[PDB]
């Protein structure tokens, strides 16, 4: 794989791919990822920053905007509480390989330029376009807040991408990503990363789902959750063990069995993966075995650092 295609990799979309070529040209490029401070960082988190990881190795500078200020106004909480779990974030960001760059949102989205631009987007911005984008994001609410709307308003300001050439999100951010498209003054390259689907198979994998593999679980509990997870033989679609298969594991991938079941088995890509447990020649229980003692692996210096 050149760069275009080690950036490229596991992405569910770049926009545009044409654009992403001219960034690589350049001597110096910036890329951006928000995440609003989590309690937990699990695996989705982790898939992006890997992302990220995969961008500095690109040659990239990386920015990782701790989004306090987002998730004030997505009713996280209080900003202060808000800011150190932002600096917990850091830590594992660091904890996890990243060279970057940390920016608490709330540094610069108080400035009066930064505010300006608000109102500016806020009178172009329809409220159904705002509220559409956040269908994916916003906190549950029976009674939807006014500040779920100045959310993506937010997002797509100008201030945030002055000087990157890319921002990284998830799929669940595209909508307000495509808002930006159409109003940044700028064109910025947008990456999305396919949405990691919960433990238990019944939605997407998030922090207030509990139906995580936080990458500081220990071990004993790495287990019990890849134990648990769905997985039915033969379907890999929504089966979040092929996910992590696909996302986190190193190939070619050795899964130890017993003799009785076929013995070790050798497989040198997921798509060989894919098509064993597909064909039903990989139980399960084998794959989630797998599965949990390479991530277990995969995840020990990780939360031997956050030791
Ligand atoms: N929307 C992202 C947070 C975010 C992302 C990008 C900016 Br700019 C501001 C905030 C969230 O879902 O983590």
């Amino acid at each position: 794989m050149d760069e275009f295609e080690m950036i490229k990799r596991n992405t569910s979309e770049i926009i545009s791919e044409e654009e992403l070529r001219e960034v690589l040209k350049k001597d110096e490029k910036s890329a951006l990822i928000g995440f609003e401070p989590s309690g937990k960082i699990h695996l989705g988190h982790y898939l992006q920053i890997k992302k990220m990881i995969d961008l500095q190795n690109a040659g990239f500078d990386i920015i990782i905007l701790l989004a306090d200020l987002h998730a004030y106004l997505n009713q996280k909480g209080e900003l202060d509480e808000i800011r150190k779990i932002g600096d917990y974030n850091k830590k594992v960001f660091e904890a996890m390989g990243l060279k970057a760059k940390y920016v608490y949102g709330s540094s610069f989205q108080l400035d009066k330029d930064y505010t300006l631009n608000v109102y500016r987007l806020a009178l172009k911005t329809t409220l159904k376009r705002a509220r559409r984008s956040m269908e994916l994001i916003a906190r549950e609410d029976e009674n939807p807040k006014v500040a779920e709307v100045i959310y993506p308003i937010m997002q797509v300001n100008p201030l945030h991408y002055e000087g990157v050439d890319v921002a990284v999100g998830g799929m669940e951010q595209r909508k307000i990503h495509m808002l930006a498209r159409e109003l940044l003054p700028k064109k910025v390259v947008c990456i999305h990363n396919p949405v990691l689907t919960g433990l238990d198979g019944e939605g997407k994998m998030s922090s207030s789902k509990g139906n995580f593999i936080a990458v500081d679980d220990s071990p004993e509990e790495i287990r019990a959750k890849i134990k648990k997870a769905y997985c039915p033989a033969g379907v890999v679609e929504g089966n979040p063990i092929m996910e992590i298969a696909k996302y986190f594991l190193e190939y070619p991938l050795t899964i130890k069995r017993p003799e009785k079941f076929g013995g070790d088995l050798t497989v040198n890509s997921y798509e060989e993966l894919e098509s064993l447990f597909k064909n039903k020649e990989l139980h399960p229980m084998d794959l989630k075995n797998a599965v949990a003692e390479e991530l277990i692996k995969i995840l020990e210096p990780i939360r031997k650092r956050l030791l």
